[PDB]
């Protein structure tokens, strides 16, 4: 079975990436949606990379008030999975700026099961299916290039060490997910993303045994050419041009992967990378190295500087160059900004390299040059995935998607999906809650005046929050709330007229009597150790609950989506 995996970056949500909400995820197209990035520190502690991004921003959702506990990415990705049931969601944990804390964590027993527990526990809250670790990379020592990234760890801590101890880090998320997993009675998945290049994959990388307990592995087969280097390349291609110079051989999607094969990966767990933006080079000139390429393996002349005043050969980025905040000049513009980036580069002209199965940018006049994806080279790569009979496909990342007919972003992302699996739907797969803990109480009201009866109904929410630390005291904090409770009640022979605060209003659904509390505002989130106790009026006294047979609740994220998590709380 193929794979779809998409990468959603937590600032995504902001004006860098023009303010992307997970609802407008194609999530109908995707097997896999990674949130990026869950940092964590040397004890095994989770930490939050923008925390209002991950637990409190209305991410465009009406009801929501920037804070409320349903708010948030993270919640937003629940909702994405209950709205298209083909969608597994999961977590990728460091990455390229958050994995210094991988060595230390890893090296000890001691702290790798505290990380561990604290990992089970997140995914347990946030109820997603499977941990991607992005240790980015074991093995390969790095400093920060504060320059690019302000907040980047880089890997100073790497050691020789960490290729066996990243084993034995996957083998106890394993061990965890395979435990959990019977307990909640859901399948969890383990994957990674690994490096492209032979020397990363010999600093760090047991491909024989990492493979034996990763149910998948993202190959990132991007970034394979750029600034850092004064020839130009492809930077995502499918296949090595014959003219390729040294530095680039062993640097395509074919070369990759028959590599980790001879090393042996499994070839169904291999999960190939395309790259949905550019790269390039402000001033190439065209060597004659592949004639039928024009500007492909050129000279690029240092011309530009980074904002730290270093000189580079990269070409701008779509974003301007902060120190700090994309200082580095790489021509570096998203798949969407394809026309901004034409408009700031007037002259390029489109080149396809048919032994690469790549396209680029050119202007022959002034040298800019520029590598990336379009639909032509995904659906090459997703014919290669399927003829070698590889484990799918994933892109990095879905900000930078363009939009076709509607706000979704997902030209690229469709292009993939149908050439993975064709037109029709992707498969669906139950989806489990754990139920809360919610009580009740139903007390009939004398009332010995007036017309009609009262039912005095308690509900409590019986929940306890226990957590430690930013990260599992939000996520707790939100799956231990109620959320939009809707309380059906069946009756046999009562009719309920009315109810009254701090109850919702009160309607008749076919055979149920139904109270909404998305309507009041002080019941819609309903915290841990609540009590809401509300009259229902009946059209007769009552004197006992004979006549009740069944109260349950559901809950909602948002008004707007799907009811979940129906529960039984009275039975008579
Ligand atoms: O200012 S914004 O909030 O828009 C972007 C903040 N920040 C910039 C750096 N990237 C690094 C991603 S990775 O290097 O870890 O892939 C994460 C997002
Ligand atoms: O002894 S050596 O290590 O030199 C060769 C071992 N060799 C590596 C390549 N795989 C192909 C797996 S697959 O093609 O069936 O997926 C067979 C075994
Ligand atoms: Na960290
Ligand atoms: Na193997």
């Amino acid at each position: 079975k193929l794979r779809n995996v998409m990468y959603y970056g937590d600032w995504s949500i902001w004006g860098g990436q023009g303010n992307f909400y997970p609802k407008d995820i194609p999530a109908d197209k995707l097997t896999h949606l990674n949130f990026a990035f869950m940092d964590f520190n040397s004890s095994g502690e989770l930490i939050y990379c923008d925390k209002d991004a991950a637990i409190g921003h209305p991410l465009g959702n009406l009801g929501v008030t920037y804070g409320d506990v349903n708010g948030g990415i993270l919640n937003a990705f629940q909702v994405l999975k209950s709205e298209n049931p083909n969608l597994k969601i999961g977590v990728s944990l460091g990455g390229w700026s958050k994995s210094g804390d991988f060595s230390t964590i890893a090296a000890t027993p001691s702290i790798r099961a505290k990380f561990v527990e604290n990992v089970m526990k997140f995914i347990k809250y946030t109820n997603m299916d499977f941990v991607d670790i992005d240790w980015e990379y074991p093995g390969d020592y790095r400093e920060p290039d504060k320059t690019d990234n302000i907040n980047d760890e880089g890997t100073p801590n790497a050691s020789a060490g960490d290729k066996e101890n990243y084993i034995l880090l996957l083998q106890d998320l394993k061990e965890a997910l395979n435990k959990q997993g019977k307990e909640l009675g859901k399948v969890y998945e383990l994957s990674v993303a690994l490096p492209a290049g032979v020397s990363k994959i010999e600093k760090g990388i047991d491909v024989d045994k990492l493979f034996n307990i990763v149910d998948f592995a993202n190959i990132m087969t991007y970034d394979m050419a750029g600034a850092w280097s004064t020839t130009s390349g492809h930077q995502t291609a499918l296949y090595t041009n014959p003219n390729a110079p040294e530095e680039y051989k062993g640097l395509s999607v074919d070369e990759s992967v028959k590599y980790y094969i001879s090393q042996g990966a499994e070839r169904e767990k291999i999960v190939v990378g395309a790259a949905y933006y550019t790269r390039g080079w402000e001033q190439v000139s065209d060597k004659g190295t592949d004639p039928n390429n024009p500007g492909l393996f050129g000279e690029a002349a240092v011309v530009n500087k980074d904002a730290d005043l270093s000189p580079t050969p990269g070409a701008l980025n779509e974003a301007p160059m902060k120190n700090g905040e994309g200082g580095r000049a790489g021509g570096v513009w998203g798949y969407n900004a394809l026309d901004k980036l034409k408009s700031k580069y007037t002259g390029l002209k489109e080149y396809w390299d048919d032994s690469a199965k790549a396209p680029y940018l050119y202007n022959s006049e002034t040298g800019a040059f520029f590598t990336y994806d379009n639909i032509r080279s995904i659906q090459e790569k997703a014919k290669y995935v399927k003829e070698n009979n590889l484990g799918g496909i994933i892109g990095w990342m879905a900000s930078q998607d363009a939009t076709t007919n509607s706000t979704k972003r997902d030209e690229l992302t469709t292009a993939t999906k149908e050439s993975l699996f064709g037109k029709e739907d992707l498969p669906k797969y139950e989806i489990k809650y754990t139920e809360n803990d919610i009580t009740c109480t139903v007390t009939p009201v004398k009332q010995s005046w007036g017309s009609g009866g009262v039912l005095k109904m308690s509900i409590t929410n019986n929940e306890k929050l226990d957590e430690s630390g930013e990260v599992l005291s939000t996520v707790e904090t939100s799956a231990k709330t109620v959320k939009n409770m809707k309380v059906y009640i069946k009756t046999d022979g009562i009719a309920i007229t009315g109810s009254q605060y701090p109850a919702g209003p009160v309607t008749k659904e076919g055979d149920y009597y139904v109270i909404d509390f998305g309507k009041i505002s002080d019941g819609k989130l309903m915290k841990a150790g609540i009590t809401f106790t509300f009259d229902l009026n009946l059209d007769k006294a009552i004197e006992d609950t004979n006549n009740i047979i069944s109260i349950e609740v559901s809950q909602r994220m948002y008004q707007t989506s799907p009811e979940f998590n129906r529960q039984t709380i009275w039975e008579n």
